[PDB]
């Protein structure tokens, strides 16, 4: 490339990265607004933001990956924006929620197509003195992206549509104040449609200001590799070993609670603690979600740091740092100080994202770094399918079970069949005889649901025991 050029076209490619998580989670501060327009019960909210991604990497992250190593990279970021940025603006704009399902998975369809693309484009661009530190930054995308959703979407929540709609009106926009009634567009659609309307522009700019590279700006002297580094026959030498399949399972079970949590945490926090959308996403998600990427963060190293000397690093031999962030996060959850609840919430943050950077670097040495790459990939892919897809079910209908067991128990079904959980935030006379217990039940059963996945790190506690157990054997060295 060049170098402040290269460096440019890496600061664009970060900033997608960082817009893509952005878009990506910024549907977890708007969980309680979207439910409540829609009468959305909490299985449903599970489903829509977990199973949505197996069409993530099952579909168009294996076939864009071809297309990607075979095709312009540029044009196909570029593209690819344009895809995830018009579905955002249309979740925006969704009349049912099943209209809303279709929009999030054509999301998935188009974020599937940025990081393959971004990797070729900067290893290709970049010499390998300077390859590290730029994946580095690029990786920085995550967390960055992922405290600013929360701050942007907290910022935009909280936004009356009569503010958006005179503001369109007063910069010359007015082809559409007479389109629709501002006072009843809810907030999460300007969050939607905000949020996703930068990414066209983006895009362009990006097709405009950077040049695709030539394919090919590596090493000289080479050997013919005969096996091309590796493909099918990589996947034999860490697909033999248990401890990768015990990591696989116990790192996938950390992500199932991760995500099961951040697809209700602030219904649970508004809920119980009646913060508005717009603080518990600025006061406690922004917070959160620095603290559990410092926990990766210090996993990672706390492992690197200490791995080398000796195994699946911990004190004595099982896991039970996991086992230790299970009781923080029940007292987190059945306390009625909200402040007592966020440090109890950011030490097992802590303590939960340290074993995920654990197991991923526990991982990265078990296999030759001839495969290394292509190992770490699978492990990522198992944990999106099953945490990610499987988290966010759960607790959405366990939330809808365990309110379900209130019902049954002060068998009010007669209540609850004119129920919509919208008008509980204030308006809770007018459901009848019994709206405030029925809304009770609301919470309660969310906070229990809680309680109920946070259980599952005893299955990931389990694996990483297991896994540690068969590293010696499993264990990869020079000698």
């Amino acid at each position: 490339g060049s170098k402040p050029y290269r460096s440019y076209v890496l600061l664009a490619l970060t900033l997608i990265y960082t817009l893509n998580f952005i878009d990506r989670t910024v549907i977890t501060v708007v969980a309680q607004p979207i439910i409540n327009t829609f009468s959305l019960s909490d299985a449903q909210w599970g489903l829509l933001t977990g199973p949505p991604f197996a069409l993530f990497y099952a579909l168009m992250g294996i076939p864009i990956a071809m297309w990607a190593d075979r095709g312009n990279r540029v044009f196909i970021i570029s593209l690819c924006v344009i895809i995830w940025s018009i579905m955002t603006v249309f979740c925006g704009l969704a009349a049912s929620f099943i209209w809303l399902l279709l929009f999030r998975v054509g999301v998935a369809i188009g974020e599937a197509g940025c990081t393959p693309p971004a990797n070729s484009i900067i290893t290709d661009y970049y010499p390998p003195k300077s390859r590290a530190n730029a994946i580095g930054i690029y990786s920085m995308g995550v967390t960055v992206g992922g405290v600013m959703a929360q701050l942007f979407g907290g910022a935009l929540a909280g936004l009356q549509g009569a503010d958006f709609g005179n503001f369109l009106s007063s910069i010359g926009l007015g082809w559409l104040f007479s389109g629709i009634n501002w006072e009843e567009v809810e907030g999460w659609r300007l969050v939607f449609v905000i949020v996703g309307a930068p990414g066209i522009l983006v895009a362009l700019i990006l097709w405009l200001t950077t040049r695709e590279p030539p394919r090919g700006y590596s090493d000289p002297k080479g050997k013919t590799p005969l096996e091309k580094a590796g493909f099918f026959e990589a996947f034999r030498e860490f697909g033999a070993k248990p401890t990768f399949w015990s990591l696989s399972l116990g790192a996938a079970f950390v992500a199932f609670v991760g995500y099961g949590l951040i697809s209700f945490q602030a219904p649970f926090l508004m809920r119980v603690h009646g913060v508005s959308v717009s603080e518990a996403a600025i006061r406690y998600g922004a917070p959160l979600a620095a603290v559990a990427a410092f926990g990766t963060f210090l996993g990672g190293f706390l492992s690197e740091k200490f791995t080398p000397r000796f195994p699946a690093i911990v004190a004595w031999l099982p896991g039970v740092g996991l086992l230790i962030a299970i009781p923080a996060y029940i007292a987190a959850f059945l306390t009625p100080s909200l402040t007592m609840a966020f440090w109890m919430w950011v030490i097992a943050a802590i303590a939960h994202y340290a074993y995920l950077g654990a197991q991923y670097t526990v991982s990265t040495a078990i296999v030759s770094p001839r495969s290394r790459a292509t190992t770490v990939s699978v492990l990522l892919l198992i944990v999106s399918l099953i945490g990610n897809g499987l988290g966010p079910m759960f607790t959405g209908m366990m939330s809808s079970a365990f309110m379900g067991g209130i019902i049954r128990k002060n068998g009010l079904e007669e209540a609850f069949a004119t129920f919509n959980p919208g008008l509980c935030a204030g308006r809770m006379a007018e459901i009848g005889e019994m709206g405030p217990a029925l809304c009770s039940a609301y919470a309660e059963g969310l906070r229990q649901s809680m309680v109920a996945t946070v259980v599952f790190l005893v299955i990931a506690a389990a694996f990483y025991f297991l896994a540690s157990r068969t590293f010696l054997k499993d264990r990869w060295s020079p000698a």
